[PDB]
């Protein structure tokens, strides 16, 4: 029982993704770091990101993190607001807290990767 099943699988994660985005773009803290960003394509890459990380198929084509997050000097005020977003939407679709925790605490090791880079 992979974090992805017990989320709801490819039908869950294709309904979280668009979700967290609407959450993220409405958040001071970070809605702007996407002003330039094709959306279609980054829902695309993030769907494939978190279906890969959290036990789902591995189609994930994309940038590692610091590739990815390189030039943004990112702090640690934004990570967590990313992470208070994906855990509202996943709590807004119905998935417990217990395995809300199980995700972020997977996604929570690609901090160091990403921050001041
Ligand atoms: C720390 C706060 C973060 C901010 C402000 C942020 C912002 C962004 C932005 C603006 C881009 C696209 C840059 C562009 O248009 O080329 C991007 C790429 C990406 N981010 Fe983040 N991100 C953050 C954290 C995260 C986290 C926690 C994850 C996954 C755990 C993640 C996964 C990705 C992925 C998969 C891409 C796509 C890379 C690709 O296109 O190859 N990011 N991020």
């Amino acid at each position: 029982q992979t974090i992805y099943e017990k989320l709801g699988g490819e039908n869950a994660m294709k309904a979280a993704v668009p979700l967290f985005y609407k959450k993220v773009l409405a958040d001071e803290r970070v809605k702007h770091f996407f002003k330039n960003t094709d959306m279609d394509h980054q829902t695309k890459q993030q769907t494939d990101f978190l279906t890969m990380l959290l036990g789902g198929p591995n189609h994930y084509k994309g940038k590692n993190m610091t590739e990815a997050h390189k030039g943004m000097n990112l702090q640690n005020l934004h990570f967590d607001a990313i992470i208070e977003n994906l855990a509202a939407t996943l709590k807004e679709l119905g998935v417990t807290d217990a395995v809300i925790n199980e995700a972020a605490k997977v996604i929570e090791h690609t901090r160091k990767d990403m921050l001041g880079k």
